[PDB]
């Protein structure tokens, strides 16, 4: 007799447990979230390369990974509308098959983090945090509730930001929570204090390849804001989508650079159509980093 | 493994003695007990390349030749391998040419590292770090601590202390900072203005660190430029035109490129606003007000922007 | 050390009699002002001259002195724009050094005497006068008592008679909320002590102010806490008259109105600190008033 649904199930085709524990370990290093124990079971309906992620016994995401062969950025497959090329282990003499599966799996987990990381997961994290920083925890609890801390942490993970440096997140909250009430704008302040980390994960050889917005498109989104939620015309949406599709199909790795006030609203307009792209504001850009503009939409 | 390591110093492919000397001197010069620094080696890095990592993220890169000296001369025929930190060029001379000021290699690395730590003090010094400092201070001054806690919270005391260190002001003389807070916190309820009151009471210390042989090399501001920044205040935020910004940047660059160490003397009401206009462009120039300059100190004006 | 050394005295690189001198200075400061000074650190420097002495408050340079311990003064040196002459073996070498050092300590009394120093003083006071202490704490905070005591010391007034200071506070604190105005009331109750230190053979040498200059300072009082701001013309007229009296053997005290005495001191303190500002409410009876000049 059961009581509740099993949180994580990795469906495979008809050493494996070592991989599951390696993913659980790396996700804690990369994002600072203690993942639940993943259940492994074989299915006859699946293909030799097919891997299906199940969150609360419901299908969440499908994966195509060839464990006996390495891959580069010839067999081709796509994840988040981005094509990946797979080649044999002999032609390499580049990212490993196990490391690429983790990258695809981690993104799917962050997209459905609301089912994995919650208020109870935040409390257990804050209980351990109390042992080293109890007075910092007291100043935070004075203005924001456990639900508010859980919401801020979940919103950061949804846009690929590590909560491992909770001390810096709590320090930002303890400073801005007596000033701001809105959680969405409170997350933006936490992002500003994490500008050095944000730049580090999106920079390659010191430079950041950005795709900025034109004065017209920037002002069109600014007016689309209504009292909290964004609503823009199909003409502005098509001009933005076509430009992003032109860069994604060309296989260009980039980050969208927009204004501070519209950053949260721009993300909502692309969230469903484009998932792999990250939206960063000017306030989240740190010095000593070379800003390279690729295209102005 | 649940926590991110606070400090990592990556070196080239006795060392612990240097790390502890930095930790000791930082507490003497600023009154902040630094976390234990981790020593690591890398084949990717050069011989002189030293990179500082705050919470496993790259913070600052340094170029120090531990088998040489420093001087702020070279045209008379000396093998000089010059480098730069905070847009200020530093000349490296061999220990053989010393016998002819002179700065040590490990002392230069400390001066460069200590500046980088104060620029990222929000990740090293916080509310928990101040509470531990105030609890030790309680054994000495319990009633002084009570009068301060009557008006300002642990977060506000942490904010004041962080804002002072961010402009190279030591928190070792906490008694004077607390005495200044206990007097002004019942009157002023704004952190940025409260820090300015603590700065004015620390005028003797500020002047002592920026003066050479009882003389402060200041760079004044003209009536027009001073008035232009005054109207830049909207709410609190500062916003000025590109023309006024270029006039201030060109004159500062002219005095920075040409070997000249100075301080910027401005009005009390715009001191905090002038700092925000230059800190992102230039980080080695200190902003001082007329209330912060103590008597019996020779004021030497170099330029008026 | 976690905390900076409160007092350091650097001397010439030349006996253990120096420790006797430090303790004599510490004892006399409590007799003259009633403040228990922190233990002064004795150090020697090869950079300093045979006559040079440097005072350090919180490991920062505060004041420099020129004293000849083998001579007697009445070679020439100057302190606070006032000149003095030394001669071979009237004022003693250690007694004149104390006068110069004690003045420098009162100019930086905020870094030596604070809330905790006031609390330790009030705790000893509680053992003798507990009900008088209770009436003061009913209206005045520890910070305000510490501030009142600091304002008096900065104007060369002893806090030894804490009873009379507390008695004055208990009477005026339920009436007045301004700390600056509260100190003015303490000075009025200390009128007998003030006159006793500024008078020689029962005569007070005063330098009064003209109706015009008195009204000029009265007009310069702004509500921007209140601050004083007057024109350069009135400032130069006041400075030139004070300078003329100083470049001449003149020992005087400035006598002005009660309403402006706190603002008149502010305009002088920035330039000259040796000259004292006293109000008409502070001059005690049976004391001869000698008007030297009217600015």
């Amino acid at each position: 007799i059961s009581s509740e649904t099993v949180p994580l199930i990795l469906l495979f085709a008809e050493d494996m447990e070592g991989l599951i524990e390696r993913i659980r370990s790396q996700f804690f290093i990369d994002y600072g979230v203690r993942l639940p124990t993943i259940l492994y079971r074989t299915s006859n309906e699946l293909k030799v390369d097919d891997i299906v992620l199940l969150i609360n016994e419901v299908r969440a995401d499908s994966f195509n990974i060839y464990f006996d062969k390495v891959c580069i950025t010839v067999v081709s497959t796509s994840y988040n509308e981005r094509v990946i090329s797979w080649v044999d282990v002999s032609y390499t003499e580049i990212k490993s098959a196990q490391d690429e599966f983790y990258h695809q799996l981690s993104q799917a987990l962050l997209n459905n983090i609301n089912e994995i990381f919650g208020i109870q997961e935040t409390k257990n994290m804050l209980d351990q945090f109390e042992n080293r920083y109890p007075d910092l925890l007291k100043e935070v609890f004075r203005h924001v509730t456990i639900q508010r801390i859980s919401e801020v942490l979940q919103r950061l993970l949804g846009e690929n930001i590590s909560v491992r440096n909770l001390k810096l997140i709590m320090e930002s909250l303890a400073l801005w929570a007596p000033r701001e009430k809105d959680v969405i704008t409170l997350v933006e302040h936490v992002r500003a204090s994490l500008s050095r980390y944000i730049c580090s994960k999106i920079a390659v050889s010191g430079e950041i390849k950005v795709v900025m917005l034109s004065g017209y498109i920037e002002d069109a989104i600014r007016k689309g804001i209504r009292q909290m939620d964004i609503e823009v015309s199909d003409e502005v949406m098509e001009t933005l989508a076509h430009a992003l599709r032109e860069l994604r199909n060309a296989k260009k790795n980039f980050v969208l650079l927009v204004s501070v006030d519209i950053r949260r609203f721009v993300k909502r307009l692309i969230d469903n159509r484009f998932k792999s792209i990250l939206v960063i504001s000017y306030a989240e850009i740190d010095e000593a980093y070379t800003i390279n503009v690729l295209k102005t939409i």
